[PDB]
């Protein structure tokens, strides 16, 4: 009887933030709610000034990480202010039923809905927009996000025993086709409707023009890099709405990872780099053992280091010279 | 001694659909008996009336999905009637030696051959049709199809524990290279060999004009929907003969999947999306547990939405409003 | 202390072919030596005469393999001879800190330098090139490899027994991105500099004109296929440094196969063909059954058969009409 369970109210945080939470859950099934309102806005994503109409779930692409327990009650309001000029709905890959949710929250701007769903299974999953007709404009506007769904007694290795993060970080990694002029610029529009013909064929080339994280070229590097310590134990979660990825972190490894995200499978071990199906969601555990600046990329290399799908952490500490040194520094034979 | 096994001769059925068998085998090994027609056809993809030259076992695309046992021999009559045009063969990746069968089942038109291999290895295998110089022409053109090998005592979890599937489905994706003019409308031909020339570089660009289950875009949607009522337990088996693809249920989830497809590994749980590589077959079984229009996409949305990899699933019984729930219909703020 | 271990060191083998090693190691940790010269050259890489700059390892594509054991130090002496034109260095995924060695590896021509790293994870790593600012160019020119780091006990099966492999061998797959005119001919260039701007365009279609095992089409093939026999025992190790690939060998199955290649994990079983992510190395094991001809193959079809990603084994010994046999032959009905 949902009566009569406790109720927590969350407030969403900002990617590649995530909100606070805990690991091992300390109360019994919750219904925890959240609040997102949609937001059509224009998005700046490179460096040259290229500009969409990004259409999102609380002003961020992505949309932000929700974090639940198992078998807890998620409790969505989904708010579609008249701001906007598109119909919108939620479809989240943890539910079960009505196509995620996507058939009962039909929005147009001006509407709210509240949805109400069981988290029966563990994991990261992907949540994004879903409307009839219109479902790959919305996703590749970057109208998606990710929901995790810890298991009541927290992440477990191989072995069943006990894996704890120190800092949580959410990359949504995502694929842009932005439509082209003859010679090869990118056009501009003044709303989201008059794209859309031209969306719908720069889709069928199947060849993104940007491929990024966190909304923009450059997005999570400089003074918004991932930040860690040598000795942090760091959990990456990873989405990818609607294309596959393969992310690796130069200089480092995935010590635990759920590549495709589930975490009643026991996770694969010292993994280079690991492919996260389109419509999936994995996590990637580390323990850093070397300061430095880390890249954090797609390891499709053009992908990466030309169309934008390239991050970095900036981690402190103590070099450790048994790991790696420069025995000989560059020079002259 | 082959001479003295029990044989039983198999006609198989029309995809989604699958030809009677147990799970759990009753018998010993046995020599099981298949007869393949093979027909090249006109077939029509597409809602604008696109057209092309198929090459099919059966009669179909997918070829009709066979299954047999663990150690059972699999007898293959192959007949290539004289109405056809082409030389064909079949590789099948169950089997081993000379290249799958391809090297000994090579059939002119008016010609047939029949072939026998035992069936060492448990799992969805792809069969596929493979003459030399003509490979990837012949495999895009629909030429492939699956066999499963099941083990002797049926499926099992992660846990040994049985598996049982009241309903199964048979979903081969197919992606199709159709030849364009300069203004991007596609071609017809009277015949084949008249398509040869322009199929190998449209094939060259890797990307598909259409990618479809069961032969045309919206082949299982309508009255051809998947059907099955909540609390049944079924199994999906999905082929790809040339291209990843990366399945999907909205709504639902793969409560146990073999991506890669093969029974005597463990099945991963609980997963939202799966990776089945180019050539290779897969299987997700799931047990419903709500009421209502799924769709089963290849969860590159532009892939599903744009280019035909979407079908349905038509499931009856009773909401259950404790799984999910409206609680606050769309209505005006 | 690193003083006092035993070092050893190692002359490199092109590949396919793999230097000698032990599988179990004999000794403890030791300092294993190894030094590669960057060599740019022009290459040849299809039967029209399609000619590149290729930047190399040794002078091979793809660079040699290494083979060390688990916590074994790795001491690389990389030489950038004053005949190449570029600046270069070297990463390994194998390694902790400093993008993987490639911070502290930067050659200009006429330098060299020394790198020591711990070898602290176990399974086949790609190693590659990657200068700042140019990565996808150096690393897609084929300057990449690989590194296997063996289990100190070596390979071990599902059930943790050992696994014991008589002949290894190296295919490194490489994606080229050769610059068009307006019809379609592949250009050349007196040098790489010269080549830079074209192939960054060439890169950004995502879709290469040639995908090759060992530098060029056919290079497997012929009188450079690779031997074995039945009843011998293969461990075959395949890297793509950019781009997903899905091995099969047509004929025969991987027995025992690490997708991914990190050997802490167990392999998959059986199967037919098996997905390496980009940035990936993996392993296949496989006992030879039958003789004759095997295709080694990308199964994107179109990949392997109009691309290049295809090459052969030659194997000897009893044709066995058990596993499979031509019942009746080809011929008229
Ligand atoms: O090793 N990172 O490309
Ligand atoms: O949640 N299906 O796109
Ligand atoms: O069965 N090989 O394409
Ligand atoms: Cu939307
Ligand atoms: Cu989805
Ligand atoms: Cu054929
Ligand atoms: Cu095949
Ligand atoms: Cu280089
Ligand atoms: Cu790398």
């Amino acid at each position: 009887d949902i009566s009569t369970l406790p109720r927590v109210k969350v407030d969403l945080v900002k990617p590649p933030f995530v909100h606070a939470h805990d690991q091992v859950a300390k109360t019994g099934p919750r219904v925890v709610e959240f609040t997102m309102t949609i937001e059509e806005k224009k998005l700046v994503i490179d460096r040259e000034g290229t500009e969409i109409h990004a259409m999102t779930f609380n002003g961020s692409v992505p949309g932000p990480l929700m974090v639940v327990h198992e078998n807890d009650y998620v409790e969505l309001r989904l708010i579609n202010p008249d701001t906007n000029t598109l119909l919108h709905n939620i479809d989240f890959h943890a539910a079960t039923g009505a196509l995620g949710g996507g058939a009962l929250t039909q929005v147009n701007p001006g509407e709210e809905t509240t949805l109400r769903f069981k988290a029966t299974k563990p994991g990261v999953f992907v949540y994004h927009c879903a409307p009839e007709g219109m479902v790959p404009w919305h996703v590749t506007s970057g109208m998606n996000g990710a929901i995790m769904v810890l298991p009541r007694d927290g992440l477990k290795d191989e072995k069943g025993q006990p894996l704890t993060y120190d800092k949580i970080y959410y990359v949504g990694e995502q694929d842009f086709y932005v439509p082209k002029d003859e010679a090869g610029n990118y056009k501009k529009y003044e709303t989201p409707g008059e794209a859309y013909e031209d969306a719908v064929k720069a889709m069928r080339t199947l060849t993104p023009t940007h491929i990024v994280f966190n909304g923009a070229v450059g997005a999570l590097t400089g003074d918004h890099a991932l930040t860690a310590a040598v000795g942090e134990r760091v959990l990456v979660v990873h989405s990818q709405a609607n294309r596959d990825t393969r992310p690796h972190l130069i200089g480092g490894h995935g010590d635990y990872v759920w590549a495709t995200g589930k975490f009643r499978n026991p996770p694969d071990l010292d993994q280079e780099t690991w492919l996260i199906p389109g419509g999936t969601a994995g996590a990637a555990f580390y323990t850093f053992r070397q300061p430095g600046v880390y890249a954090y990329v797609n390891h499709n290399l053009i992908e990466a280091f030309e169309l934008g799908a390239a991050g970095h952490f900036k981690v402190t500490g103590e070099w450790n010279d048994d790991l790696m040194t420069s025995v000989v520094k560059p020079a002259s034979m």
